[PDB]
């Protein structure tokens, strides 16, 4: 039927919620990433650092999702994991 995708909640935050990835496969997208991360709770926005020089991602991505309760999961989920063949750290932005 008819999902919503209501969204309009522009203004990002390092709020609770927002959860800090690091070493995160750069090689996929924002699409990827909401998706990743959906498997623990649900995503509204997906945030992703970049450099000055460089000017790359280098994997410090940051994860905005509904309910902090939800985030958690993931920051204990994926914490001290390995994925697509780099160990992922996870951390709550605050």
């Amino acid at each position: 039927g008819s999902s919503g995708s209501s969204g309009m909640s522009g203004g990002l935050a390092p709020s609770k919620s927002t959860v800090y990835v690091s070493n995160l496969p750069f090689s996929l997208t924002n699409n990827d990433l909401y998706r990743i991360f959906s498997k623990y709770g649900k995503v509204v926005k997906v945030t992703i650092m970049k450099d000055k020089d460089t000017r790359k991602s280098k994997g410090v991505a940051f994860i905005l999702f509904l309910d902090k309760d939800s985030a958690q999961n993931c920051t204990r989920a994926i914490n001290n994991k390995q994925l697509f063949g780099r160990v992922i750290k996870a951390s709550i932005a605050i």
